[PDB]
């Protein structure tokens, strides 16, 4: 009934796929050494996830530092491709299904072109890794961003920014958030791009508007070719809305397990990580 996964890294091995650099910084010599390390710890975590039940995981927007960036100082593809060639292999051999999801300041829909370039750039990036890496069912997840004033105008600016990125276009899936945008309206920009809609059990409990989680899901599943992809967390009981717990509670999970119509990956967001009640 159910894959699991979870992000970016792994406790019990201390490997992460997310070491960065500050930008005064980044030079070749330094970038190579972070990035040697991350796709090390890349391995490690796949080699780990086919002996312990995991069949999907996060990779982190780290994992080559500062790939789009304007003053990237080599060619990463060129550097890497024959590595990511391999560990893609090793991701398939496994059964690992691969994500990625940027960050805050990917806004597709900002009113500042030169940041919806800089964001596409960090889509272009996180696609081609996906590629490189022969992630066929591979899915970017992007929320969609702040509203700047309108929520319409930004939408639109949104849909027209990501219509003509036909690479993205093909690991790209949207998600609900927090704040201003419930599974409902999700819905309908992931159908003006022809993508798949990811729920996120904890942001959609937060901002549910009309529908129930069942119903989330049952409207969600539809729009996967093949497997759906759920993200599941809860609200840590000491922090602000949103934050995620170190585990998921044994509610939530139920909560998750009855509303499901079908099948699912389930991606865990918890601190614990593979220790998340994953
Ligand atoms: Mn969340």
């Amino acid at each position: 009934m159910i894959r699991l996964g979870y992000p970016c890294e792994n406790l019990t091995l201390g490997a992460t796929t997310n070491r960065t650099l500050r930008l005064a910084h980044l030079t070749e010599e330094r970038v190579r050494e972070k990035a040697a390390e991350n796709l090390r710890d890349l391995e490690r975590i796949l080699r780990f996830n086919a002996d312990h039940g995991f069949a999907l995981f996060r990779i982190g927007q780290h994992l080559i530092p500062f790939a789009s960036h304007p003053l990237f100082p080599y060619d990463w593809e060129g550097a890497y491709e024959e590595e990511l060639a391999r560990l893609g292999a090793l991701a398939r051999a496994f059964g690992q299904r691969l994500s990625m999801h940027p960050g805050q300041y990917v806004n597709p829909g900002s009113p500042d072109p030169e940041v919806v370039e800089r964001s596409l750039a960090e889509l272009r990036y996180s696609a081609r890794l996906l590629s490189l890496l022969g992630a066929e069912d591979g899915v970017l997840v992007l929320h969609l961003g702040g509203a700047y004033g309108e929520k319409g105008k930004a939408l639109r600016r949104f849909v027209e920014n990501l219509r003509g990125e036909e690479e993205v276009l093909r690991y790209l899936a949207l998600e609900n958030d927090e704040r201003l945008w419930n599974v409902e309206e999700v819905l309908k920009a992931a159908e003006a791009l022809g993508v798949p809609v990811v729920v996120d059990t904890l942001h959609h409990a937060l901002n549910p508007g009309r529908l129930p989680l069942e119903e989330a899901l049952r409207l969600a599943f539809p729009t996967w070719r093949g497997r759906p992809l759920v993200h599941l967390a809860s609200q840590d009981p000491k922090k602000r809305p949103g934050a995620h717990a170190f585990r998921v509670t044994r509610e939530d999970w139920e909560r998750l397990l009855s509303a499901l119509p079908g099948p699912a990956d389930v991606m865990v967001e918890a601190k614990g990580k593979e220790q998340g009640l994953a």
